[PDB]
């Protein structure tokens, strides 16, 4: 998250750490919490790694910091299967991580509140991203988790925004999200995670998909992040789930 601010410990419970394993476990992108065995993400995250290379970290709110968190290993993953599929830019980005073993639901850490049906696209709610990916066109990750307010916008000015750009299709299962000043977005890291919008309490709307990027690899906030719409996969999630 770029341009954000410092979230708050438990703030967004329902939020995850997904780690890989790279000789060394270091975080690779966000999740949210379904249950006490499930974790909702993105397919491109667990695209291509084992189950066994990846793990999640429930509870945390500094990297550097694991006390009274909880680690669960992967068992398996369900990938969309219509994942790439189509036109439209990472096309059903969506996938569920099956815990190898039960997390409790404590304090800091609650299941998240998905939308009740497709009947509503959020179109100028300001809602929130969080995540620990990067936070400006540097390497490093965030050590405290981040959050930014961003509104969401219609489907016909993302589509609109990305017609410069080539490789970018929008549709309408992308959920769209940009900041007026050009300043605040979601940037490496944050993928997988939460769109955390105001809908009879905070309800996750959206798993991050995908930003533009320069051609020097930084993250253009000037353009839409690109969440995969939740509300449209909502039959899917109750049967992978």
């Amino acid at each position: 998250v770029i341009g954000g601010t410092n979230a708050s410990p438990g703030e967004f419970p329902w939020q995850l750490s997904q780690q890989r394993q790279s000789g060394s476990w270091s975080h690779s992108c966000g999740a949210s919490l379904l249950s006490s065995t499930s974790a909702l993400s993105a397919s491109h995250c667990v695209d291509g790694v084992l189950p066994n290379n990846i793990r999640v970290i429930a509870g945390l709110w500094q990297q550097s910091d694991t006390s009274g968190t909880q680690t669960a290993n992967v068992d398996s993953y369900t990938m969309h299967e219509n994942y790439g599929a189509g036109t439209a830019s990472y096309s059903n980005d969506i996938a569920i991580l099956h815990l190898a073993t039960s997390i409790s639901l404590g304090g800091n850490i609650q299941a998240a509140v998905l939308p009740a049906n497709n009947n509503n696209d959020y179109a100028g709610t300001t809602c929130v991203i969080s995540g620990w990916g990067r936070t400006d066109g540097t390497n490093n990750l965030p050590d405290i988790l981040q959050k930014s307010s961003i509104p969401v916008i219609t489907t016909a000015q993302c589509t609109a925004a990305m017609v410069g750009v080539g490789g970018a299709n929008i549709w309408d299962n992308h959920i769209c999200v940009q900041d007026p000043a050009g300043n605040t977005g979601a940037c490496n890291g944050d993928s997988g995670g939460p769109l955390n919008c105001p809908d009879g309490g905070t309800r996750v709307v959206g798993v991050t998909s995908w930003v533009v990027s320069s051609g020097l690899g930084a993250c253009l906030p000037d353009y839409p992040s690109v969440y995969t719409r939740v509300s449209a996969y909502l039959g899917w999630i109750g049967d992978n789930s």
